[PDB]
């Protein structure tokens, strides 16, 4: 049995999570060059954890690397194709590229992926107001 | 951006180098330094992990283990480290002190005898020199009481 490079190793998901923890603050402080190299390190530890491809996006698109960020969205999608987060900020990215209809696409995907559930209340509001200015 | 905007930017985004580990590597150092050692440990094994050729991390690793009394553990990553790095006398060192802990006498002579020839005449390592000579003049007259 093995599925996770940190499983293999022996590192516990404890010790990815104080990792995880690191890099958000980065993060949050601005310092998107040094939270991007931990969630680099995060992505190769444990490739199922969504979270960690929304942050290794999340530097790309503060660092305005655009194709990059979607690319992570890309992979997260396929990963967990429930996740309305990654074609969300994924549009976000294809908006600031210019490309409405794309955008408008990854939106609607969005949509269809958090309707009717109580998790996504805020997120459902984000998304009207966009589709809307398009 | 510090990281700029043209092809080793869009390379360093995409791929792990030592670059990438560097402040995670600084972050692991300053635990150690602050006897912060269970956390020093979590940090160097995701290091090793990481990059397993790297024997700076393999000695952090093996350190933090013999700050924490886990003497078998600790030679395991100073030997891998060793194999890594051939002319760095710390590890055998490091192993040696683990070794006495054992009651492995001999193995721990061996391992100073390597250190010793390892720091001939290197101005750098004199202080150590003088350790090493200690120890091994004490297991010597242990072994002969």
């Amino acid at each position: 049995g093995g599925g996770t490079i940190a499983m293999l190793n022996e590192i516990s998901s404890d010790t990815l999570e104080q990792l995880y923890s690191l890099a958000f603050n980065q993060y949050q402080s601005g310092k998107y060059e040094d939270a991007h190299k931990v969630f680099q390190a995060l992505c190769v530890l444990d490739h199922y954890d969504s979270r960690f491809f929304l942050g290794l996006g999340a530097c790309r698109q503060a660092m305005g690397q655009y194709d990059l960020a979607i690319h992570s969205y890309s992979y997260g999608a396929v990963m967990d194709i429930k996740e309305p987060r990654f074609p969300f900020h994924a549009a976000e990215c294809l908006l600031q590229k210019g490309e409405l209809a794309e955008a408008e696409s990854g939106l609607f995907l969005a949509q269809e992926l958090i309707a009717n559930k109580p998790e996504f209340k805020e997120l459902s509001t984000r998304v009207s107001s966009m589709l809307e200015a398009i």
